[PDB]
């Protein structure tokens, strides 16, 4: 019941013991064996593992870290596989800086040096995890290949460890911290309906329908360009065509918005495609976490995006989906390891496609069950050309209490309430659009008229928002909660209005709507806020001319 024999790592057969990771003949470990207990089956004392240091960002590899072998035009314009080859350059030489000194106490995780490795991150090089003692030596600043010796540590029995700029962990032993905060800092995306209906909180985990096509590669591509993490680690490439060409020399010249440098310069890749062996591809989003995991060791935020569609074994969602679950459980925000008080994060945002098209069983399912977040693109949305297609009826976030109070605190006191306001008013809209399917608009009332003309506005206005504008791409938290009591301001207006006789139509056609319909590309927050005085006055000579 073999996979294919001699292609890239496979699960290993066993005696006792049921899954190793092979490469080649030679055989790493999960469960510890006792050698030689098969066909030329040699075995060895090394779990699989990840390399973590300087080399990481920029680079790309298959799921069990392998550096990416181009290959050309083969599926479309490209094609590749991994080769077997160290993870981080051995040739390089980095900038390395100390930060600690002889006689310094540590612990597993402190920071003992600094190496600027990109022109956007700081690398912070760290002691590895159960790793104690004083540090008897350390390197003056300088330049340094990953395997040179950058500090010693005397353990308190008196063992001296040797310490490089880079360690070694296993993918599938979760990076052990202090303590898993609960949720409570947003990771703002600079996206509206997202902060404020469906937020991700820092350290949360949140899934986006699979890949068609309704926009997703531009919001997913607009989460990982401006949510705020300071490192990416994407997983995908694969879902092919010609997305690995796409993203062989065009990811190089994608910029990130917030320096103007490469976005590859915070980012990290690993990449599925078709012709990788399956077992790579099984173990490649436990790469990505531990890598996500050790810059979120250095105080960083981080970001994992996924979005493979992944196949089949011969030996289905029984115990499996709880291996998921696995996975999920290893987002979270938390006080690092160290003797410094220090907090960084991973955030998981899962792409997720069906069985086939079909939101029924395997991953749809009820990947479901354990994700905090669903932001549902939604095809009907993208032929309506609303933008982003985030359904604001089938989505939901359990974050919103989680965060409130950073909102409240920080941004606005009224934040919630006036989300749970926009939200009644949305919610009150779409019963309202099915009676009116059923009777017709005829017969609807001035205050129904007012709730659908307020409503409209809120979609147009507030939800859509438009990636390609080079103010609308990103909406800061200040100008959120702003063009929310905007808007919020306005429905106030409107119904006092209609409760005193004022038709409409005047309503509908007051000049600041259209100020209120451009305010998402005013720059100047303190334009938009006088919105608010606009409106007022502008009412009020509705008052005045007693409505017409």
């Amino acid at each position: 019941m073999y996979e294919v024999v001699r292609v890239g790592e496979l699960g290993l057969i066993g005696e006792i013991i049921r899954l190793e990771g092979d490469k080649a003949v030679i055989q790493v470990y999960e469960e510890t064996a006792g050698v030689r207990p098969g066909e030329p089956v040699v075995g060895t004392g090394a779990s699989l593992s990840v390399e973590l240091g300087p080399g990481l960002l920029t680079s790309i590899y298959d799921g069990i870290q392998r550096p990416l072998e181009v290959i050309r035009e083969k599926t479309g314009d490209f094609i590749a596989r991994g080769v077997t080859a160290p993870a981080l350059p051995r040739d390089k030489k980095w900038h390395f800086i100390p930060k600690a000194k002889v006689g310094d106490k540590v612990v597993g995780g402190d920071i003992i040096g600094e190496v600027p490795e990109t022109s956007i991150i700081v690398h912070k090089i760290m002691v590895p995890p159960g790793i104690e003692g004083e540090i008897v030596e350390i390197a003056e600043e300088g330049d340094y290949t990953i395997e040179e010796v950058i500090a010693k540590v005397k353990t308190p029995s008196g063992e001296i460890k040797e310490l490089k700029m880079y360690q070694r962990w296993p993918v599938r032993v979760k990076r052990p911290y202090k303590e898993k905060l609960p949720p409570e800092v947003p990771l703002i995306t600079g996206q509206r309906v997202i902060d404020t209906f469906f937020p991700q909180a820092k350290g949360g985990t949140a899934a986006i329908p699979g890949p068609f096509g309704s926009g997703k590669t531009v919001t997913q591509h607009q989460l990982a360009k401006w949510s705020d993490a300071q490192v990416v680690i994407y997983i995908g490439c694969g879902e092919r065509g010609n997305e690995m060409t796409d993203v062989l020399e065009e990811f190089p010249k994608l910029k990130d918005p917030k320096t103007g440098k490469p976005l590859m310069e915070r980012t990290v890749l690993i990449a599925n495609t078709s012709n990788m062996p399956v077992a790579a591809r099984e173990a490649s989003i436990y790469t990505g976490i531990t890598i996500a995991e050790y810059f979120r060791d250095m105080g960083y935020d981080v970001a994992l995006m996924a979005d493979s569609t992944s196949r089949w074994a011969e030996a289905y969602p029984a115990y499996l989906a709880s291996k998921l679950a696995e996975f999920y459980e290893r987002a979270g925000r938390v006080v690092t390891l160290g003797s410094d008080y220090r907090v960084g994060s991973v955030s998981v945002i899962g792409a997720v496609s069906p069985p086939g098209g079909d939101f029924s069983e395997p991953v749809v399912q009820n990947t479901l069950r354990v994700v905090k977040v669903f932001w549902a693109l939604d095809a009907d949305l993208a032929r309506r050309r609303h933008w982003p297609a985030i359904n604001w009826l089938t989505s939901y976030s359990l974050y919103v209490d989680a965060v409130k109070d950073w909102w409240h605190k920080n941004i606005d006191p009224e934040w919630k309430a006036m989300r749970d306001k926009a939200m009644a008013l949305l919610q009150k809209e779409s019963e309202l659009q099915e009676i009116v399917r059923i009777v017709g608009p005829d017969a609807l009332p001035e205050r129904e008229r007012a709730i659908l003309l307020v409503a409209r506005m809120l979609r147009e206005d507030y939800l859509q928002q438009d990636a390609f504008d080079e103010v609308d791409t990103y909406c800061p938290p200040e100008k959120q909660v702003t063009m929310m009591r905007v808007l919020l301001n306005f429905y106030d207006k409107t119904m006092e209005a209609i409760n005193r006789g004022v038709p409409l139509e005047e309503i509908a056609k007051l000049p600041v709507r259209e100020e209120i319909g451009r305010m998402k590309f005013e720059r100047d927050v303190s334009k938009i806020r006088s919105l608010i005085d606009k409106t007022n006055e502008q009412f009020e000579e509705l008052f005045k001319k007693y409505g017409a």
